[PDB]
């Protein structure tokens, strides 16, 4: 679909059989989700944002459905204010910026 | 144009007679630029994201040129490590997310 930006570009995503709201963020290299349980082993990663850096848990090859489009990739879990869908998954669903 | 997200969507902007590189950021409510001098009176503001909050200076009615398109809006100036063009200005140039 086509999403304007007068409001936050929030979409519904499905992960671990649960529905959550997440922000489509072209300014994020990675996808960062709020604290939750995911399968498998995780690796450590440090990511930087506007306020500085935070420590997150990296899970690989995670299945996530964004607005009905299935994607399988890396997801970071940590103290983020909101769920963020980054470029790593936006490219998987063919998302582009237009103007 | 149509911008893909394989790489960070960086563009050239013009503000106060200066050419700067900025990130088209759909995950940003506001536009935040690295420390610089702007005309007029400003108001202090606290903005947050990944990592926490930072104190910035808020300037209103600022003219910015983005890839040729002129836009007017509020611009925040502060210790951000990267220049960010947020939704307040992305809307003015007719920017949308598509997939
Ligand atoms: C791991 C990624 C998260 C990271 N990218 C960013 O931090 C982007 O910023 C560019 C950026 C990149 C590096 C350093 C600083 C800035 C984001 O899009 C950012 O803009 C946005 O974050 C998502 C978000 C949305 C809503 C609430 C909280 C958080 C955010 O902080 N939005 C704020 C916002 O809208 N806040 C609203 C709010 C809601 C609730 C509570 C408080 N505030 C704005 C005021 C900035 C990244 O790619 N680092 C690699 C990287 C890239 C380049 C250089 C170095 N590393």
């Amino acid at each position: 679909p086509q999403i304007t930006l007068w409001q936050r570009p929030l979409v519904t995503i499905k992960i671990g059989g649960q529905l959550k709201e997440a922000l489509l963020d072209t300014g994020a290299d990675d996808t960062v989700l709020e604290e939750m349980s995911l399968p498998g082993r995780w690796k450590p990663k440090m990511i930087g944002g506007i306020g500085g850096f935070i420590k997150v848990r990296q899970y690989d090859q995670i299945l996530i459905e964004i607005c009905g489009h299935k994607a399988i990739g890396t997801v970071l879990v940590g103290p983020t204010p909101v769920n963020i869908i980054g470029r790593n998954l936006l490219t998987q669903i063919g998302c582009t910026l237009n103007f």
